[PDB]
């Protein structure tokens, strides 16, 4: 279980190589534009200590910031995430802050919040079962949030100034299927 990060493009130039959890390899990469992520999947954020934008990883090479939807090549932290590799995932999702208002709980994943529940913005959730992403935009688009089993009160929680989320959807593990 490994990943490594390269300041050049295409897994050149300088490296940094964590094995489970880093808050902060500034001080060996200038930037990141190229990872190869081995036997896991990670969370990785813009800034030291596990702070500004995250991205989610499943293993795999990733040639370019593009490859993980990155903004751009600043990245200074990252995280292991403790996945299942099968079950059902389960998420409840709240109209208003502090688990008030209307309750949505699903299994499936939502492409459109708006068409599928009538929701603008997700105020407060429990994650019942499994693992989820939330996505600012559409379509598994725009910001990422990752949230595992647990309750969360209020957006600040999983990481978000906002509750502006139109997507969501569960992540597991992802192995190769070896002969």
């Amino acid at each position: 279980g490994k990943i490594s990060f390269y300041e050049d493009r295409n897994f050149q130039g300088r490296r940094y190589d964590c094995d489970c959890d880093c808050a902060d390899f500034r001080s060996y990469l200038s930037r990141c534009n190229s990872i190869r992520v081995e036997g896991g999947t990670w969370a990785v954020y813009e800034r030291p200590n596990f702070s500004g934008h995250m991205y989610i990883l499943p293993q795999g090479e990733y040639p370019e910031y593009q490859r993980w939807m990155g903004l751009n090549d600043r990245l200074g932290s990252c995280r292991a995430v403790h996945l299942s590799s099968g079950g059902q995932a389960k998420i409840q999702v709240f109209e208003k802050g502090d688990f008030n208002g209307q309750m949505y709980e699903t299994t499936e994943d939502c492409p459109s919040i708006m068409e599928q529940f009538h929701l603008r913005e997700i105020h407060s959730c429990k994650v019942v079962e499994g693992t989820w992403i939330f996505y600012e935009l559409p379509n598994y688009r725009g910001r990422q949030y990752l949230l595992d089993k647990k309750e969360y009160r209020k957006p600040v929680d999983w990481g978000a100034a906002s509750p502006a989320i139109q997507s969501f959807r569960r992540i597991v593990e992802h192995h190769h299927h070896h002969h």
